[PDB]
């Protein structure tokens, strides 16, 4: 035998989900998850941002969620991530085809958290302007990685 | 000759996410809808006979890999006999371990028997529960009003 | 972790053998009420937009090997272009050779479709014969009133 | 790419065929259609019977349609034919599961007609007896192949 | 399933073949082996080249041998077969890794002459001129098929 | 990705031969191949029995070619090997189905006579005495001779 | 896809390591990379010994190396570890075939200790008798999972 | 039906090993490895370089480690060799990635000096000059030397 097929299941999961529970929440709830798998599957301490990306390939090969670029941008150390290939699981998500894509987000942040302290205080941010979401096919999803912060007057409103 | 992605890992981490946050009644219901929500994807063709509909389900099953399944129509209750082999495992959650989708073969058997030839469309899925004499990944469900 | 029957040599004979008795137009006509049934089998669901149409279509394609489509919706007829690649290929029967399958894509299309939410309902299907610019396995069809 | 998946297709065409032609007509049908299966791949010509079974399990192999055990019945020289795993195509047929079984038929008589003149005027024959139809897997068929003839008086009738 | 390989074990026997018997001997032979291969495999009885390439294509993917092309070329009456991917089998053969193509000129040579009563006259020969064996990649295998012909004391010769 | 099968070239092979040479020819043939394979993957030099046997099964495992037992006899100080699953080509061969046998032969003969004391002394005897076996399984033995 | 195989090499490098180092400082190396893997791929924390087996066989899937089982063994307070199916690599190791046994002792000791509060206690030690070692397949390879202890001048021995 | 993946293993593998052992001694390590190999998996003796490279790209096509190019140079005698993806195991060696990469020349210091007339006076050099070339492709010369 080969393993079963999740993608049917996925297909209708996702219609569910979406169904019963809006955008937010299940964007909110994929994170976590790939925050999980990122509990499961790890990279060693790597060095430099390319042997963290080499590593996170190897990785992303062991269960074909497809392949990944990292960039380290000077300008403001951001960290740019492009990851080729998420898997498609029918076509809910926005835009359609990328429900998955929240799972990245957790999955990349806990992923480079992980990192020297060099990557500590980051937060995971997926690109959802169409300008540059045209030019990049639709399985392709592009995050950036930066340093978090908070304002005293956010602070209330809890 | 080429490949496909696998969701083992990320429905480990699903279950035990959903696990944690909505509990166990809440999640079977949500797992009923969604293989209730199968159903209307995949589906036999009407079939007149159990013996018929056996090898329909068993071809749909064959599709996604998700196992075999036996039916049986009884004399005393006039109530179908479902079990079924191999139910994909994924990690240690549900009820046994190893079972978090069971609720997904409810919802499935469910929609597939009841889009059937006759008196079949009025009957019901309760999942055995009762009776170490059956393996971790077969579940045993009853279709019976 | 092992093997499955393959069906082309017999493809190629049933079809050089239908094609031999009964003839191209009532071939055809079959084909697509088989196209029509397994369309019974396999569904997308409810579908707001094309685009959405097309990645559940697509899902459904892979399943089963059968290859890809591309859907458009012209503003000129309100009519749905229907570009399909690789139409598995079945010996050299049909019309051109290697086609044998393509009406079985407009019974599917056809159902496929039709089973969608609006004024989709109400279209029909033709295959664009006109108009080598397309491979041979690349099926053109219009879904159009 | 693996290739292409035939199940669902010859599902749902064996359903069409069976709803709009006979049991008789259609297994003619398939008769004709294994016959002509039989003129694409053939044995080489063999010296006994064990060599034609090994040739024909190679050919059975090629395209995964099973396996065949092949018996020299001295008391009448017919020959038993059994076949396991005959490919299953959704419920028709008869017994539900065997719809091409005449395939078989058809496969197996020009197969093994082709051989030395030792079995040149032989005709197939399906063992439908639910008997020994019962002890024996669904998707086993077993076939005997005896030499063939014919009365005066079937020769009117036409 | 899993199947055993033989590419080592050719590696190893053309190399002793070659050793033993001339090239044009391991020629002749495996011209042999290949119209033999005809007699287990076949195409159907085509209209046209174009439907005879289908057939041919089908067959050669059976066994994963490649892929061909035909063209009736009329200024001639020729039928220029063009093969790709020849299976190699180590170095042997001219050019090296070209040992089996013997095999294609037998196996083209039974396959197109069960064609349409037109092509039953043709004799097999492969173009191994230096030039156009440069423009294609050393398992490409190129053969032309023309009608047969002889002479008065090219007889005599015997 | 798909490579390409030999099968039904090995089978039209083996007929080829089998109708044009003889057997004891084709044998000869066979365990020359056999010989060459085994200039071509070779155990390392091994320590014990238990170890070449090992060994030899990876390079099975390594072309598909089956699996193997080694025995070492003490009352004669022979070595009985049980090859499972020969590579079938068809109908050809003795008993049918065994065609490629005698490679075996040239094979184990190289593998084991490279070996550091198994004696390359040692010659080599496939074996019908113990019959019932599989039809792929093939039988050998190891013994030394002084050369006739 | 297709992967590489590093069956061979892996024989060939073990072969060379055993025969430039001790077998213990191979079986303390191997340990050390059984930890490290155990640093990259990871069990959730289970509440049981049967959800952590069907965490640990799920892992070992992911990578092929086999499956265990578990026992809590509670005359005493070990843990009996059964894995099946250590890959081999060649003949090296005691008993031969087993040289990447000591990487199942570091790799259940990393995955077995970050477990429930309780395990984390642990040293893991192989069973070598000669007994059972017997009754089970040259790949078995039984572990026992125990609590660790030590002596005043076990220690002043350094 | 599945093998065992050893990625993991040798991603793990060489992490461990170049934390504690340098990386010269590595590298050292891993040729020796490389010359093992090639004593278990070996091509014929070649007549010709085009005759050689299709030897060893189907001794590589048999254990999946890439393909190679080999090049005789006229100006000096020497032999470029081209090995295009190497199998990568993590992000250890130089460059990343790379970590395997001395087996390499183990390997093909075997494999060719095996040879009849590749001159067993031949050694070995791994190269950056040539640089871009994907980052699993590795460069390697192979010239004679007489002994310093």
């Amino acid at each position: 035998e080969k393993k079963p097929d999740f993608t049917l299941f996925l297909q209708t999961l996702s219609w569910e989900i979406d169904d019963q529970v809006g955008i937010e929440v299940r964007n909110e709830l994929l994170r976590e998850v790939g925050r999980g798998m990122g509990t499961r599957i790890m990279p060693p301490p790597c060095q430099t941002v390319d042997k963290l990306q080499i590593e996170l390939n190897a990785l992303l090969a062991l269960i074909g969620w497809g392949t990944v670029t990292l960039e380290l941008l000077s300008e403001d150390q951001s960290l740019r991530i492009v990851h080729e290939n998420l898997p498609q699981v029918g076509s809910a998500g926005e835009p359609s085809g990328t429900w998955l894509a929240p799972v990245l987000e957790g999955l990349y942040g806990r992923w480079v958290t992980s990192q020297a302290g060099a990557f500590g205080d980051y937060v995971v941010t997926r690109d959802v302007d169409a300008e540059d979401l045209n030019a990049v096919p639709r399985q392709t999803i592009i995050m950036y990685m930066r340093v978090r912060s908070s304002a005293t007057h956010h602070h209330h409103h809890h």
